[PDB]
């Protein structure tokens, strides 16, 4: 009962390192993509300066 | 809600630098055109002096 109880607890509680590492890397790339788009969005108002105003 | 409220505020309150710079330039040209016509207007009465009077 201890073997099976621990196995049940693992399916519920312990992490799946194969799926969690994939989720981490996806969150990293998404962070860099949002940071890059944020960098270009900061330069959007610069267009108004080119209007001689 | 914060983003859509800020976009709505921009549409109602923030200035369009493309449309406003065009309105500023048009005003500058119209000011130069009115000033020029005024200059030629000041010399209109000088014609009376040309009538030996």
């Amino acid at each position: 009962i201890n073997e099976n109880v621990n196995a049940s607890k693992s399916r519920i509680k312990d992490t799946d390192f194969a799926k969690e590492t994939t989720a981490l890397t996806k969150s990293q790339i998404l962070s860099q993509a949002s940071s890059s788009v944020l960098a270009q969005a900061k330069q959007a108002p610069n267009a108004a300066l080119s209007l001689l105003g």
